[PDB]
């Protein structure tokens, strides 16, 4: 399948995609504003992520470290990202469907549209100020606003027992971006779309 990675914001980012335990396609690429980078995932992969990085440094090796995001300091991921990362999150052709969601809960640190190329499905978003109004015990040094299980490691915000509820930080998420998972067992905001879809992910996208 297809993703087309699009920066529209008026900063670089280091894009990132992986599935966990390596890279998708070559892991990871640096766009300037306006920079398109499409890559190739395999049918049929679970649990794929993509996500932007912020202020980075990569040496002519490629490695280095970034402010957000971070991959075990590599420019090109073959491991998931240190939070804040707004994430765009996917698992293709189970059973005859791909299903896609955007996540805040590992934190936000860009705005992102993740849109299907092909028939069939919707896209999702979030592109809120969330940042700009973050509350200040999740904001983060470095960049980004951060997710409460990240910041205070309990049970309840982490959902480490399999129940939780939502609390006023989840809730802070689910207020500017609806349509994504503001904790790990909010209602489900995934979308189902045909088997083998092509994709589109925008940084920035109202920008």
């Amino acid at each position: 399948a297809t993703f087309e990675i699009v920066n529209r914001c008026s900063y670089t980012v280091w894009a990132a995609a992986s599935k966990g335990d390596a890279a998708l396609d070559a892991g990871g690429r640096q766009l300037n504003s306006g920079e398109s980078w499409t890559i190739n995932v395999e049918p049929g992969t679970k649990g794929g992520k993509i996500w932007a990085r912020t202020d980075c440094y990569f040496d002519d090796s490629g490695s280095g470290i970034c402010k957000t995001g971070d991959c075990g300091g590599l420019l090109r991921c073959k491991r998931f990202g240190r939070p804040p990362t707004t994430l765009a999150e996917f698992s293709l052709n189970q059973y005859g469907k791909d299903y896609i969601d955007i996540s805040n809960i590992k934190g936000f640190n860009v705005p992102m549209d993740f849109s299907p190329t092909t028939r069939g499905c919707r896209g999702v978003r979030c592109a809120a100020d969330i940042v700009g109004q973050c509350p200040a015990k999740l904001k983060a040094p470095g960049g980004g606003c951060n997710d409460a299980c990240t910041v205070f490691q309990t049970s309840e915000y982490c959902c480490t027992t399999g129940k939780c509820g939502p609390t006023e930080y989840s809730r802070f998420f689910k207020r500017l971006c609806p349509d994504a998972f503001s904790y790990v067992l909010d209602k489900p905001t995934t979308v189902t779309c045909p088997g083998s879809s092509n994709y589109r992910v925008t940084f920035c996208p109202t920008a």
